[PDB]
């Protein structure tokens, strides 16, 4: 299968899913990065993995849905047959999302369906939860709430800050985020016609 990440920022697990790609056994490959801002960390990573890049400003659009048909254009030219966000930090319109059905997967560093957000480590230590974790989901129209591939639980620790907990959930996302990619790129899990998860 032929990957396309999306990314907003440093791109945390983008590494992490390249590795995964080039390792022997693998059902797929990262062909292109896209950003949504200019000089973001993220694609100094891709640059530096040989992958090829594009920035599409989301601030050169009038709506959602003329931002989201520029990404799709490109993910056409690319022949991507799946879509990874990593970071990516634009909520998608609903065509866009129902195009790419089943064939997009989210990173999100909380045990959905807690703590839906952008903000999941802050409300996450404002709750007290002593157990935390990361999501990885098939993107629906509804924010994080997409099927449920894998999850990992991970320790909230006493005096944990947003800068301590977010880096023990990264490690985590690390390892179920590639897990989860190969995953749905084999023939392995599918978004079923009834629209839950299915193990072939």
């Amino acid at each position: 299968a032929r990957v396309a990440v999306l990314i907003s920022g440093t791109g945390s697990n983008l590494q992490a899913l390249i590795d995964s790609t080039r390792e022997p056994n693998s059902s797929a490959q990262i062909d292109i990065v896209i950003s949504n801002k200019a000089a973001v960390a993220g694609l100094d990573k891709a640059e530096r993995a040989g992958i090829p890049t594009r920035v599409i400003n989301h601030k050169l659009y009038k709506n959602r849905v003329e931002f989201d048909s520029a990404i799709d254009l490109v993910l056409e030219e690319f022949s991507i047959d799946i879509v990874c966000l990593a970071g990516f930090m634009r909520i998608l319109s609903g065509p866009f999302v129902q195009k790419w059905n089943g064939k997009m997967l989210n990173i999100h560093p909380s045990l959905l369906p807690s703590f839906k957000g952008s903000n999941a480590h802050e409300q996450a230590l404002e709750t007290g939860v002593t157990v935390t974790g990361c999501t990885v989901h098939f993107v629906a129209e509804d924010v994080d709430a997409g099927q449920i591939i894998l999850q990992e639980a991970v320790p909230v620790k006493r005096g944990d800050t947003v800068a301590t907990l977010s880096e023990r959930v990264k490690l985590a996302e690390h390892k179920i985020f590639p897990a989860a990619l190969q995953l749905v790129a084999s023939g392995t899990v599918q978004l079923g016609e009834n629209g839950k998860i299915c193990w072939v």
